């Protein structure tokens, strides 16, 4: 409700020397903060939050709230919040946090739920803008207004949230079950609850690719129920965070989760897009020698040219020793190619959720035994062969659960973003008549604001750009200050 | 009807290159496989403004298999390979018209005898190509300038004051170039005045090969100048992504190898511009231990090449220090001459971009008192009066890849040329559509993702790649077809 | 005494689950146990250890008492102990240890001359020295010099050598706290036994020490005719140094950084002081992230090698105000002072993965007149000048970073140096008849063959899937070895 | 022979050009000129030179001039010389020149056995041989050898030796063309003047020799007793071995490829036979092109150091049908054998930058019942084999790849390898008085010190803008050594 929801206060002090430390180099957010901090241009503005609450989200929500935001925050995976960030938040009264590290997937619903629940003064509300992570928020959000329709329908609550089988009869996902349990919680204690928010909801900024598609799809469909921003797309995110942060990222997750050396032993990248290259340089760096496997094969032909081997996993499933998921897809390392993997072999996900390896399939396999070798590092050994496989983090994002994710710079430069499309979704706020038009469709930040992050933090590493010269722009046909580059340009 | 090339009895190196070539450009050798029986451009004359190198006789052998007649000439005067245009005439596949080593006159004069068809209805009378594949963008000037001359011609009844002056019109020098064009068009409006206009009524596209030659072709676009349609190829994924990148990676190393005496590790080298041919480069030069600086004026690539651990300088701030430079901005006047006056003894100038005006060769060429000796084969050492201090400057300012060096290898150009062929597939498809009775503006498009997909599955066997197939549930959760397109038209790879 | 100085024996069942797991790849390790545990070639040696007690250092012991020898050891490091690997090994009764993270000095000194006691087995009622020594940096060798020589002192004069209970050393200037609480220690044993040390020399018949600083104390020792013991560098063994330090560190300083510095390393200017074996793997590493890499060096031929691979080569003076992060791995001393931190931009990182804590001078930072310090996170400090009011981020005090804020290198390269260790150890132990105290006899460093060399690198081959080919009789014959080698004259440099 | 045998001496200008340009980094020898021009070190020297006459080589022999010393060279390649480097020493009489590019290897052995001959300057009309020489392979040395040998056979038997007149060896196979071209010269000088050879060891005072190939020759002479005369192993001081060797191959192999080799390395698989200082510059080199590089290697120590650098390790057999590209750079025989190569793949590519052309078996190849063969371009020849009809490119007939289809190295590491040659002189000729042939003297094999290894790196630091950190008085104690170095000890690896 009013209060927050976390592990411990006490940690309020490293949070905050931690916060002022990285804010040394995320110096897109303190030039928004020097700049806005006196306008207040999001004034009023009621934000909810589903993003792993790190010490570089911390910055994110303090850079918000000097802009004038009221902030309820929560995390968007089970492993990633840092409790000194979110203790630093709440001692501060900078936002209203309900996360913690380790929560269990039905906390972590009922942590979501929490975060878009407002009280509106002398009653319930929602957000007017979200800031989401992976589309949970999102999810959530439409998911109860369908249930809500289906309810005043049929008068009595919908049967898809009281069974625990889908569709085709297979079980539900944790993450499904425990999202429709507080539904079906929510419709007996308010029916109008979801679709009462959409009268004050402006928009959504989305952070990542896998977010991005579903809100495309339901955008495609005519169910999109507001404005949103895709900010994975800018420039400034998708070409830096998902690479190079995950160059750095993965290798910190690895280096706490898994205790052998990596220098000499095959490692299997599947995925080689954004985030697939930046790991394979990160691996290559340490001595790894990686293997890629790819469906697309301009992707493939990449991997190639960077000298990887590019094979189908099958074919290097039985001798390579360390597999990294980086696709954004499901099930893409089944039952049946972890039991023919090498002994101890190690196996990771720096992709999405967990469903890219099959850890229900894993845990659940008959006869299985499984021993946890440390905090998110358990050894699943099946009984026919005897063989043993090691999986981090429960499938779930290595460098978020095994280690504190990416570093301060590039993040600043994915949330530079981020506030830059809360402030373009609340000052359009006058243009989102629901008596009017109610299905809303996804855009992206210009080309100039994109420059305008890279230019933010040049300075952090002593970067010194030239300057055209009036014939030079002419020339090339730009403009002095920009943009350079046309709008199909790849960087 | 006869070609003009240095030596045809360098025509048997030149097939055996190709053969060995065609190892690697399974791109072309599958088109050819293919199409050639079908003939789908069967009639069409096509011209062709670009590099005579052996990848590119395998380009134009493919487009002669698939039924096209060709007329051929280089779009660099240092870039053509003599035993590739001896083996084009030698097997009857295209009339070329080209050397390697020409001087700016006679580029102009091939450029506009490779435009010049002998029409095949009255063998009497002169015609123009129904496709052209540029690369550069000069035979598409050619033709538009020639139309505008023509025009002005007409209007006044006498030959255009601009293409008699020797100045142009602020009082500066003309460039050869454009001298060298303007004397060709001169000439053609003594012969025939109605020539480039005549040409329109059969033109039917342009396929462009370079981010210049687009660049041109997007200006003459957006003012409603554009006289044919035009496909951008440098832009497919394929090509800008590979060609760009990688085959400069490879080809800068030649060039700088075969121009510069010097070792590369621990120098200073001075990389102007980090776009899709600078990374290339600097992964290239870094490969070999040097130590590259970056110049950049988007913030964008500046970050980038940061992240990549390398250096990022306003030029003025290295010049005095660096060891080697090497342009690559697509722009004007990156490298002046007050810049090379303060550049240490012997240091190394090269252009890897565009014509050669991103160095100021005119004004080093040119400078009071300047003294200039060939250290080799395209290869001038320039020493100032005053300072004594010498700069070495490789292939007068042009394509440091293609003048010093046989620019990209077979398999990026494969992929490159891959594109090229299906662009012309494309525009000579397209024919019908092409009604010039009304004032119709024309634009610029590039290829689908599907073929772009495409051009790569057609190189995956050459390097042993294996290459995973989604499963029905796979595809539908990342809602895609099992046979693609992978991403959308927005994702820059 | 008889029972082990550890934090917590019920972490044990975690250590011994870690040390199966590193077993994959310590197949060095691995073998030796298998080929060695029947005949047991070490039985009746009593070995003492002072090396960081971590998982791979475990499996170490474990080969050792596998092999027949008792054993008690302590770490070389205060803040490099595994509690995990401690406990496992206290646990299954491998040997008796005194060690755990985030000792103080004083600790560190009585844990080193525990680990040097042993109770004598034919009179129990009586002390006695170790057989054998593992060493790591040195201390353990150095006590046992220093013990000597204070005993000869004290037997002399009658009385406590002055120079053990004051606090200043010859020029004035305050001991540092390590040779303070090792003389409060030898002080000690004077009061207690003045002829311990000096009858451990009877049954000490060798160390075997795994450091370039160890190695150079030995070396030093050794020209004096000073040293007491024989002794063997593992450290110049080629799989060991072109392997532990270069790869070990390649992946080690990393793992330390990542864990005490928040920031990215993509981009920043990172000085990496010394450009030999560890200094050549920290560039690599930091290199292969995106970092910018300036050497400096006093070697010219290291200095050209770095130029070679693209790095930038400076004075610090020069880059110290520009430079957002620092490494030490020079094995000196001073090489970052007071002057140069108080130049340093807001919130520079400092680390050392060379040697001790005096590469960075730590002491001159922790006593500068009104400087400000926080703990950032455990072993992680921000030191604050009182007159700029700038900060500096000092990773361990100074300590080695890649095992005070990590784990240390991983199993595969620790398996090689540690396989040198045992054969060493072997070696040692085989010889003891040759060591003749009867006479005033002088003790030498040597240093493993070739032959076994290269057997350390063939019995790490199939773990990383690499096959070797095989010489012809022409081929061996034509390149003058035999087929089973050595393959390299003595001077080969790899 | 008074004059020159060249192809072209108005190529000179060209030459001289180049010349000056390369010394802009050639700073040793731009040093050592500048040192040693007035005193003149090597006054009345006469000395005979078997390296590939590049610029590089011109500008050591230049420097050899400048001391004072007469000279006489050859090329060691048939095809390394390059004309105007060649015309350039002719034109200015710095010296006599007996190379030329694309030599026969009948012509190869001529020219080296003149460029060993001298007139005496006592008689003129007499000939007699040089004092020192400068080798690079060791053919001079051989041919001196062989030479001494056909002597001591023909007075003992007092007729031409039956070895020197057949074409096959003992056991009936075809001796090496190399083999007969210099048996037909040293036939040749026996029935001219059978005291020749003997004749100039009176004057010889020593070789100095480039190469590892060339210092295992010397290094099996030295044990066998039949050195006859001193040598310096050049190749092993680390400024030679640890740069030339590795450096200078990872951009001359690269050249050599994109000058032979039209195809693109990128996602090729290049398989890389040996990982010694050589394999390890040319792995770096191709990798840095986007190639995936695959070692095979004999040595396990050598095969775990690919391996830790990300590359995969096997057996040819196992990956000779699917790789696309070969680089021999073994220093052995048949590594590269016709079985293998008719196992390979459509237009794969052989080279070799390791040693002389018996690293691919091209003898085998050319010699292969019912082959064809065709010129590609200039040293690039295509084989098809007639059951399978698929063919195989072979770069310069097997020969240095790097100096065949290109340049060689680059001036800045050549003038490190060139400084320790000039060094190396210098003091095989300062020391000619000890050279007492008098008595049954058995010469041995030497290394320049360690002091001239670090004064070869200092000299070139400029070059590269290195700024080097001098050590202070404590440091310099704290670490063991003089301010002034040498900084490491003998057995250092670097
Ligand atoms: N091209 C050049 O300019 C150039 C430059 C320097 C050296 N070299 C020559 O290159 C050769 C190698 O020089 P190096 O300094 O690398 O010598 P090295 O002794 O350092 O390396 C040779 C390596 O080849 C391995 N080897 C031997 N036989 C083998 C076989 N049958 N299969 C696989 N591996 C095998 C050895 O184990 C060793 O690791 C020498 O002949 C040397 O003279 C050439
Ligand atoms: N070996 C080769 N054969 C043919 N074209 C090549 C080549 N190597 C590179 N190229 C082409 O050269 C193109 C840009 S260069 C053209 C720029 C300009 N017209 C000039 O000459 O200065 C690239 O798009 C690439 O496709
Ligand atoms: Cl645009
Ligand atoms: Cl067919
Ligand atoms: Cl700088
Ligand atoms: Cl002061
Ligand atoms: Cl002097």
């Amino acid at each position: 409700k009013m209060e927050s929801r976390i592990k411990d206060i006490s940690l309020a002090e490293f949070g905050l020397q931690d916060m002022e430390i990285a804010k040394t180099d995320m110096m897109g957010l303190v030039e928004l903060q020097r700049k806005y901090r006196d306008s207040k241009p999001l004034k009023g503005a009621r934000i909810t939050g589903s993003l792993h609450l790190t010490i570089e989200t911390s910055v994110l929500v303090e850079t918000l709230y000097e802009l004038g935001a009221e902030i309820r925050w929560c995390s968007c995976n089970i492993y990633s919040t840092q409790d000194h960030a979110a203790a630093a938040l709440v001692k501060k009264n900078i936002a209203t946090v309900f996360a913690w590290k380790n929560e269990t997937i039905e906390d972590y619903w009922v942590c979501l739920n929490d975060a878009m629940t407002w009280r509106n003064p002398n009653k319930i509300c929602g957000p007017n803008l979200i800031v989401d992570d992976g589309g949970d928020a999102t999810l959530i959000l439409h998911e109860g207004v369908k249930a809500e329709i289906e309810y005043e329908k049929y008068n009595k609550i919908p049967e898809y949230l009281e069974t625990e089988l889908d569709e085709n009869g297979k079980q539900l996902s944790m993450d499904l079950k425990c999202m429709y349990k507080v539904l079906k919680m929510e419709l007996l204690k308010n029916p109008f609850r979801w679709r009462g928010m959409l009268k004050d909801l402006y928009g959504v900024s989305e952070e990542t690719t896998t977010g991005v598609l579903r809100l495309k799809i339901m955008e495609s469909e005519g169910k999109l129920l507001l404005p949103a921003i895709n900010v994975n797309d800018s420039v400034t995110k998708s070409k830096f965070d998902n690479t190079y942060g995950c160059r750095q990222s993965l290798l910190h997750g690895l280096f706490n989760g898994c205790i052998q050396m990596l220098a000499g032993k095959k490692i299997v990248v599947l995925g080689y897009g954004e985030v697939g290259k930046g790991c394979a340089q990160g691996l290559s760096g340490v001595g790894a020698r990686v293997i890629v496997t790819e469906i697309d094969p301009i992707c493939a032909l990449q991997a190639s040219m960077e000298g990887y081997q590019v094979s189908v996993l099958e074919d290097v499933v039985s001798e390579a020793d360390i597999f990294i998921t980086a696709t954004g897809n499901k099930d893409v390392i089944t039952v049946e190619h972890m039991r023919k993997m090498k002994e101890n072999a190690y196996i990771a996900n720096i992709g999405h959720f967990d469903d890219e390896i099959d850890v229900y399939g894993l845990e659940n396999y008959p006869g299985i035994k499984v021993i946890e070798v440390k905090q998110n590092v358990h050894k699943f050994t099946f009984p026919d062969t005897q063989k043993s496989v090691i999986l981090l983090c429960k499938g779930r994002l290595v460098n978020l659960g095994c280690a504190t994710g990416h570093p301060p710079l590039v993040m600043s430069m994915s949330f530079t973003n981020q506030v830059l499309a809360q402030m373009d979704l609340w000052k359009s706020r006058e243009l989102v008549d629901r008596s009017k038009n109610t299905r809303f469709f996804v855009k992206k930040l210009s080309k100039e604001l994109d420059e305008y992050v890279a230019r933010l933090h040049l300075d952090v590493l002593g970067i010194k750009l030239t300057k055209l010269t009036e014939t030079q722009a002419k020339y090339i046909n730009v403009s002095i200050n920009g943009p350079y580059k046309s709008e199909d340009y790849r960087y």
